[PDB]
């Protein structure tokens, strides 16, 4: 026995707050929690304690510490099948990552809607409110490798799959409602472009190279999703705190055949919120795992991820009645114009027990629909459909990847199709073809119908020559970034100044920062102006005189596409640093864990080293990290408590934890003494909005704080944040 | 005419400064250099430049901007081929990444011995001062993914492969003379113990989470490594400034039959130099890729990486004279009892052109040896030689990897080997088996000989029984780990307590901390205090009271241990970042940007944004970077001209940027009203050491500030920094 004798080693199997606990597999942390697809997992997991250690025959192992030799200082003997066989399995251990969103980060849940669709879909999972659906959900980062940084600025993608009775749905989508690219022909080419460069293979999780900014500068349709790029959209603060959107144009199909398109939408219960780039970027150093380490613990603390599944709906009379191609996945559809009409509810509630079994060998894609969906014509969609299936095959070692447990249905699934590589099942059918007598023709075609019927494709008319030509109605590419840029806050406008700034700033040949710039000039010239200022270039007249694009179907803004214009704050999960000194007042910490643990937001207890520290009236405090070990930028607001405030007074980096998450925008909250750190931030004896301070810690102090991390940032900080050195 | 018709788009084919030009592929940037490798690869290389763009089958492409549809908005059509083969190949790119040192940076150069090693060596590559060998070097770091970052805190790999006239050496090493662990089978658990953890695969590129510090805790022989890696080795400043290792004993065997043992280095002529840990985890998050960037500008400007191979040589008759077996894998040979005798000199002076053909796909193996070297028992060197090969059949698709023109060698290869995927040669042999008569039984085996012979392994005497047994001469732990310690300097040893105490402070499970600190406690008491401090532990007065190991044969101390304890400084190919205000005095720019040219350091122009300044006498500056943009993380010194200072004084950035560098213990020069700043970071009036400053940049100016940069750091600086708050 080498675990403590106190069982220290293990984690409680409750939910437990960040930090409380050892983190550890779902199956052992919440084995309680069930669906239908987690206990469908049961025949392949694999426990431990109490068994003997073997080879993967079965041969019990007598010495894991050495290999074969002649002599104990002789060399190693080709006979040792038991060092060749775990060599060998470790050796072969890696498989390829994704093209394309290799990072990423996973849990199961469940879905269920709020009412029947019936009328406007016959697919099964949306047709009872009482029929819950279980779903595995990857979010993604798109360029960098799985061992690159969580918190870069990127798109992310929002992958769920759906383990219906009538089938696997995946619905594959990303957190912006529109793409960088029309056809999926020129997919190699910007991936290409936003990648690493192919000469040096850098950089790694970022857009701010010359090959990305030259494919932008001359692929004007681009512009749209740079926009959102280069906004806080770019940089969450969670996978919790994002939107997701499916980006094309499907149709749901009735039983009465009717075809309606749809936009899909995730909306996120906890709200939306972002970082700020210079704490995002900054993150990747200090935990470049935050995201996968906060979707896991919010999981464990039992602040499971909630999201609001949501349809726009158009009429199939309606497909032309924008000024817009619905087909265009470089456009959006304003919720002003068309509403996000709510259709049910995911709850993600347990992590997985192996991340490379169930995270790594998960394969999503969207050509796996069920009957009462559909596609449409949309030319990005169309391409997909031929890389999902082909890439998977690649990656997960052959045709038979929806036997990998995790792809598995859950529902009946019986056919013709026999072997390839690493093939599990066994079909004892005297028949592999059809149609056959031998086996009275079974498994059988079923006719398509309202329920539990074979799939048919809605009959849309086609008529065109065969061509290569986009459509002219896909050939505007500025209308939709100008009112995206409308839409936003002033300080959501000065972040995306920012970033263009900061990129092009890494761009080495002038001539494609100027040319991005001109594009700019089209979309926004306060904008364009703004970028241009940062980089030391000066438009031209004609340049100033560019026409601004029109409104989009008479809209001069819509404040859905802003994170902040609109409040939708939810402090539930979100964290805050508790900054210690070695006699802290008692009274106080009381006050602040009893109003933080009422609206569920989570303290980590923070000193200059590790161990204890004892609290005025004798309470022993476990430290949670140190002031370097766990930064302002793994929290939420920062709660410095009254005490021996001398301890702390002259720490530098207590006090730099004050400068960079006031620099961040982050809510402080000091009491008593503390009120000695106003000096290191610059507050007026007057006070500040968005720094929270009174004699003592109490109700009152507590609900102030409260109020300004429901507002997430302190925005107004803005204007006196540039003079601190931080 | 996308290109600018200036021809700015393209980087002069001459050697050019960091951030002069955009970097290139090697052979484009400069197509000067070659050796006969680089010539070798000529068959595969592919240009671009007035050739039509086509299918991989040769058929143009008239429009590479849409698929083919039915109507310009109806559905793909299954007939285009053209998008269907671009498409497969994008979704077929990836490949698995190596098991471990999966993160890598490679260049082309070459070897010459500087005189003839026949009297203990037949090997042809050090048989002449004349032959010039080409390699091929991948530097790596160990845990961290493909796309991790490249300052962590872990080992670096440093490979070398030769391409010999008798065929590939790799000498597979790393840049600390022992590895963690004494057999084999056991690197398959300690590999998976530094790993992200099974569960959620977190954390990405550190050892600093619960398994690695539990395989630590129970497994003492890993403590020699583990002092390596958490000292400042663990985190170096450039890969040309670590040294290499082939860390076990192998033998040399000359033409008359002796052996004799070896243990091989290679010393970097650029010296030895590290970073502090806050800056190598900022710098992870800042520039992830800032060690493959460092070595890539470094070959561009002519700042060649060099390299001298040395030997610790040992003959037979020594083999049981020191207190450690020389077939243990984690000890080292001090250079006070045997010395390293340089054996010549490697110059790293071209970069590949496409990083995944010739870096990705690179294989390294430790079991590619030539005639004139042999192996020992060292029972993991017998491990490893299993390991390679397995390993690359898997990773590049099968048994012809040395057919991937990177892997090639360049002198004859011939043998009755056949078929298997991806295979190139076409054999005309009419036998694939000897012995045959068909082919008067060609190609024919060689006897072994002086020189051009065949391999013949030395005929070591094996004795004993088959046994899997570690040799009681390998069951001592902490002699090396405290020479080492004792070795270090008064400041090297704070890094090392910090980096022990940062580490464990990220293991949540407390009594794995206090086990560390037990072992600790057997290697140095003063270490095992001063890490039990920073944790809040008390030591027992059992650990009070254990006695610590024996010296080494004798030694208290080994100098050659320390990275700094005598001086090696070499500025050539550094960087200083001078940050501009808007009326720069001319004069003190003059005066540093040619001091520092005439030692080849390099400089960054920054300010607080892109575009130019104009100096006091109208001379046009151009800006490189922002502050925020180019961090003083990415250089050795900060200089500040004279000029409008009132400009930047009150800019957070620019201060910030003299703060961190202060701390991180960087030169910091301030010529005329510069001074000001001194407030900043709190220099006397009087001055101190470490801050040069001055009426002008004239005078001694800028060698008081090349003196400082010659020491790398500012050591007497640190018990300043805990106060500062940056
Ligand atoms: C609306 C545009 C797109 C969205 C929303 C989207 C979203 C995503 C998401 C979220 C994933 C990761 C799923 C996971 O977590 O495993 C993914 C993977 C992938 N995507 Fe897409 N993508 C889009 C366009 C395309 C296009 C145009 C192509 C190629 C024609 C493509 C090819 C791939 C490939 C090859 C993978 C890797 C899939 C795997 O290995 O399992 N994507 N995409
Ligand atoms: C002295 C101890 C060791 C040193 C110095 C060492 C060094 C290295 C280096 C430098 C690389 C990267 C080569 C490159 O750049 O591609 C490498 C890769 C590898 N090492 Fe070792 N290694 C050690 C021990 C081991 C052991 C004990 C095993 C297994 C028994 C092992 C298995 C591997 C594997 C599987 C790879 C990936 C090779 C590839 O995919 O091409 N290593 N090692």
């Amino acid at each position: 026995s080498l675990a403590p004798e106190d069982g220290s080693h293990r984690p409680a199997a409750e939910p437990t707050p960040p930090g409380a606990q050892p983190t550890a597999p779902g199956s052992l942390k919440a084995p309680d929690t069930r669906n239908e697809k987690l206990n469908s997992l049961e025949d392949v997991r694999k426990g431990s304690e109490n068994y003997a250690l073997t080879t993967n025959q079965g041969v019990r192992i007598a010495d894991d510490q050495n290999s074969l030799r002649a002599g104990s200082r002789g060399p190693t003997l080709l006979e040792d099948f038991i060092l060749r066989e775990k060599i060998a399995h470790f050796d072969h251990e890696r498989i390829p990552e994704r093209i394309v969103h290799a990072r990423g980060s996973a849990a199961h849940g469940y879905f269920q809607p709020y009412k029947s669709l019936s009328d406007i879909t016959k697919a099964d999972f949306l047709s009872d409110p009482n029929k819950i659906t279980p779903v595995f959900v990857r979010f993604s980062t798109v360029q960098g490798g799985a061992g690159s940084a969580d918190t870069v600025r990127d798109i992310r993608g929002f992958a769920t799959k759906f383990y219906t009775e009538e089938g696997i749905f995946d619905l594959v989508g990303n957190n912006t409602p529109i793409f960088f690219i029309q056809d999926a022909h020129k997919f190699p080419d910007f991936v290409h472009a936003v990648k690493p460069e192919p000469h040096w293979a850098i950089p790694q999780g970022q857009s701010a190279h010359d090959t990305f900014w030259d494919y932008v500068s001359l692929q004007p349709e681009t512009l749209h999703n740079v926009m959102w790029a280069m906004s806080d959209r770019g940089i969450p603060r969670s996978y919790r705190t994002m939107e997701g959107f499916g980006i094309h144009t499907f149709r749901l199909i009735n039983a009465e055949g009717k075809a309606t398109f749809v936009r899909f939408h995730w909306k996120p219960l906890a709200g939306k919120a972002s970082l700020v780039w210079d704490e995002a970027q900054k993150l990747t150093g200090r935990d470049p795992d935050f995201h996968r380490r906060e979707l896991w613990e919010a999981i464990e603390a039992g602040d499971f991820p909630e999201y609001e599944l949501g349809f726009q709906l158009i009429p199939e009379e309606d497909e032309f009645k924008f000024d817009f191609d619905l087909l265009d996945p470089t456009k959006l559809i304003p919720e002003e114009l068309v509403p996000v009409q709510r259709v049910g509810k995911m709850v993600l509630n347990r992590n997985p027990d192996n991340f490379f079994a169930e995270n790594e060998q998960a394969a999503f894609h969207p050509g796996h629909i069920v009957p009462g969906l559909d596609f449409t014509n949309d030319p990005l969609l169309q391409g997909r459909l031929y890389s999902y299936t082909d890439t998977q095959i690649s990656r997960l070692g052959g045709p038979n990847f929806h036997e990998i447990p995790i792809n598995r249905p859950t529902c009946p699934y019986h056919n013709f199709q026999r072997d390839g590589m690493h093939r599990m099942g066994i079909d004892t059918n005297p028949a592999n073809y059809e149609p056959n007598s031998i086996n009275d023709n079974w498994p059988r075609e079923t006719p398509p119908g309202p329920k539990r019927g074979g799939f048919e494709s809605y009959q849309e008319r086609v008529e065109g020559n065969k061509v290569r030509e986009r459509s002219p109605s896909f050939g505007e590419y500025y209308s939709h970034p100008r009112l995206f840029w409308l839409s936003q806050t002033p300080f959501e406008q000065r972040h995306i100044v920012d970033g263009f700034s900061f990129e092009l700033s890494k761009v080495v040949r002038p001539y494609i920062r100027e040319r991005v710039v001109d594009q700019l000039a089209h979309i926004d010239l306060t904008l364009a102006q703004a970028v241009a200022k940062n980089l030391g270039i000066e438009l031209t007249d004609d340049q100033l005189n560019i026409t601004p694009p029109p409104d989009v179907n008479g809209l001069k803004k819509d404040p859905s596409l802003s994170l902040y214009a609109i409040p939708d704050g939810d402090v539930k999960g979100r964290v805050v640093a508790i900054l210690l000194n070695d006699e802290v007042r008692s009274a106080d910490l009381l006050a602040i864990l009893k109003a933080l643990k009422a609206k569920g937001v989570h303290a980590k207890l923070l000193y200059s080293r590790m161990g204890e520290v004892t609290a005025d009236d004798g309470t022993v405090l476990p430290i949670a990290a140190t002031f370097a070990g766990a930064p302002s930028l793994t929290v939420d607001a920062v709660i410095v408590p009254c005490g021996n405030i001398a301890d702390i007074a002259d720490n530098g980096d207590a006090n730099y934890y004050l400068m960079e998450a006031y620099k961040h925008l982050k809510p402080i909250a000091l009491a008593g003494d503390a009120r000695k750190f106003k000096a290191t931030i610059k507050i007026a004896d007057q006070g500040e909005e968005g720094i929270v301070e009174a004699d003592s810690a109490d109700g009152s102090f507590m609900d102030e704080l409260l109020t300004l991390m429901a507002a997430h940032r302190v925005w107004s900080r803005i204007p006196k944040i540039d003079k601190i050195p931080a």
